[PDB]
């Protein structure tokens, strides 16, 4: 028998403004209620979806992620005309959009440690929930007006394909942005997610430049396995880079957990800059 919760919401209540982009089961679009509300993202399954409603379980994962530093499920319409999942939308949009739009008035170093420490705390929680994001990226993070960043995914294979997307390599991620361990072994754990996060910290560092853009796709596996990293962005703190380097370590034993990562951000936020190293391969903005 189908079951629901406090998350049960009537579809008549939800008002749809415009389209954010596509998702896995179908498009994700921006909305709200009549008034006395805040901008929301609503994902749906297409009219041509089967009895395979496993979408409901994906909504249950959104229900599992409830935190102030995290995109949260506001509700689901299980009863009444077609099925909708309403999650919170953060006004700046996705992190590539936020950082690129902040060519106007750039995000400060203090905001970088803030936003990134929110994501590190987020995933620290998420690991204990036994949740593996796997696609954790700037596109898969959103920013509120207060400059706070939260973890999310619309299901967005073709949302903004021009700034990044890589050819659908069977699995649910852009292969050029994907980890060498994940390419070879085909396993994802918090360890693989920490690397993804390392590239994400770098997306935050470079202020929303395209990931792995200069270097070739077949070469991407080759260089990542070797020990390659993109060069440290200019007008970005070194401390995020010495940390993301730990995330970019090939060996899982060398690579840290999100508890250790929040600790790394903690010191940064507290009045600190370039520490000890940064002898070479740091200076200009990636490629």
């Amino acid at each position: 028998s189908p079951n629901y919760d406090k998350w049960e919401m009537e579809r008549t209540d939800i008002t749809m403004k415009h389209k954010l982009g596509e998702g896995q089961y179908g498009e994700v679009y921006e909305g709200v209620w009549k008034k006395y509300s805040l901008t929301v993202a609503v994902k749906t399954l297409k009219e041509d979806t089967m009895e395979v409603e496993e979408f409901l379980k994906e909504a249950a994962v959104l229900k599992e992620i409830k935190h102030p530093n995290l995109v949260q499920l506001l509700g689901v319409c299980t009863r009444e005309p077609p099925f909708y999942i309403i999650t919170e939308f953060m006004t700046y949009g996705n992190l590539l959009d936020y950082l690129r739009e902040c060519n106007r008035q750039e995000v400060n170093a203090v905001v970088l440690l803030y936003m990134a420490t929110q994501i590190s705390s987020a995933m620290e929680y998420l690991e204990k929930k036994n949740f593996i994001h796997r696609d954790l990226a700037a596109r898969n993070c959103l920013v509120g007006e207060n400059h706070l960043v939260k973890v999310a995914d619309f299901g967005l294979s073709r949302l903004m394909y021009g700034d990044t997307y890589t050819a659908h390599a069977g699995a649910k991620f852009p292969i050029k942005w994907t980890a060498p361990e994940s390419l070879a072994y085909n396993k994802f754990s918090i360890k693989s997610d920490v690397w993804a996060f390392g590239v994400l910290l770098w997306e935050i560092a470079t202020y929303g430049m395209s990931p792995y853009p200069g270097i070739d796709l077949s070469q991407v596996y080759e260089l990542l396995e070797k020990d390659y990293r993109m060069e440290r962005p200019e007008g970005c703190p070194e401390k995020v880079y010495e940390l993301m380097r730990a995330c970019w370590q090939w060996n899982p034993s060398d690579r840290p957990s999100f508890a250790e990562i929040h600790q790394a951000f903690e010191t940064m936020f507290q009045e600190s800059s370039i520490s000890d190293e940064v002898e070479k391969e740091l200076g200009k903005q990636g490629v």
